[PDB]
Order: structure tokens, then sequence, then C-alpha cells
């Protein structure tokens, strides 16, 4: 399994590499600079934030996470297991999200997922353990690696917007080929695809 790649601390190297693909050379200049993501010091809490926020507005997602934070002991595995399912529903969580959050806390306290020591685990091993939790598929696991853990080399082949972007920009090309070229910077390439979509949704000119 590939060795864990550290989070980028700056994007210059990444952008130069990606820019070797004339599509991304254009996309990166059109979209400009993207902020450098710092790996979270609290993976568990970021996992819970992600889960809790799914399908909610940005303000609603913040609110509900704040209500979780306000439970006794906060957003910590052992503390969340002492909160009843009725009180987790009570903060506004769907039953699906209650179950996922309970499942993630239980996995942390049982040692099934060592949220304190992910830094050394290959992407796929982190993915496989997250996937075993109810309500968390590969896509959620991959988004967590990319956005929470700031791993640099993640292309989520189940993200519809990424796949629609590759289809649009590279018609008739094998997506595995296209995206492999972006390695070891598939995460920033992914972020530029989403940025380009936002750019187009704002009225921008196409490539
Ligand atoms: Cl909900
Ligand atoms: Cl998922
Ligand atoms: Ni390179």
């Amino acid at each position: 399994l590939p060795a864990v790649l550290p989070p980028l601390t700056d994007h210059a190297g990444a952008v130069a590499h990606l820019s070797r693909d004339p599509v991304l050379a254009q996309v990166t200049s059109l979209c400009g600079e993207l902020p450098v993501l710092a790996p979270t010091p609290d993976p568990f809490g970021r996992l819970v934030r992600s889960v809790a926020g799914q399908q909610l507005s940005v303000k609603a997602a913040q609110a509900i996470y704040g209500r979780l934070e306000g439970l006794p002991g906060g957003v910590v595995p052992a503390a969340l297991l002492k909160v009843s399912g009725d009180d987790l529903r009570g903060v506004g969580l769907s039953w699906a999200k209650v179950r996922t959050v309970q499942a993630a806390a239980a996995a942390a306290v049982s040692g099934q997922i060592d949220f304190a020591h992910l830094s050394g685990q290959p992407d796929e091993l982190v993915i496989a353990e997250l996937v075993q939790l109810p309500g968390i598929g590969r896509w959620t696991a991959e988004m967590f690696l990319l956005f929470a853990l700031a791993r640099p080399d993640v292309f989520s082949s189940g993200d519809l917007a990424l796949r629609q972007g590759v289809e649009r920009l590279y018609p008739g090309e094998d997506w595995r080929d296209v995206t492999a070229r972006w390695a070891p910077y598939r995460s920033l390439a992914s972020r530029y695809l989403w940025a380009n979509s936002a750019r187009m949704q704002a009225g921008g000119a196409p490539l």
C-alpha cells in the first residue's frame, strides 16, 4: 500500500505539476489560488462535524455541531456514548446520523479506529475502516481524508461533480488515465475541478 503522503504546506509544487496538463494549467489560472488546508488536530470531531452537517445548509450545519459541542463532555468519543440516542435526536440529528455518530464513538473507544494515530495509516486503510461504519461510504471517507486530514492525493471517483468535470473537460479519455497524471496532487486537482464548476455556475467562460 502506498506510503502516506504529508499534507501540502504550500501549493507551488502542486500547481506546477498539475499545470503540465494544459487543461489544469488553464483551470488553475482561471480559478486562481486556493487556501492551503491544515490537517485537523481533532479527526474524530471533524468526522462528527461532517456527518452532522450532511444535507444541511451551512448555518444549520454549524448550529447543530454547536449543540453537539454543548452536550456534556463535548464532541469526544467517551462523552458521546454517555448521551442517549434520544438526546442526540434532540439536537436535531436524523436517526441515520445518530447511528453513525454512535458507531464512530464506539469505534474510537473500542480501538477499532485510532483517531489519534491516523497520520501513519495509508489512505486505503483509513478508508476501509471508516467505510465499515453505518452511513459512511467511500465518498464520505475520501472527503474526510481530503478536507479533514488534508491528504494530498485523493481523487474521489464517486463524486458526481468531479466525474462530470472530467467527462466535460476530457471527453473520450479514460478517467483513470487523466487523474493518475495528477498524482501525487489529486486532492488539489479535485479542489480545482470543484472550483471550476463554481466558476462556471457563476457565469464564467468555458475552456
Ligand atoms: Cl439531520
Ligand atoms: Cl458516502
Ligand atoms: Ni511532479
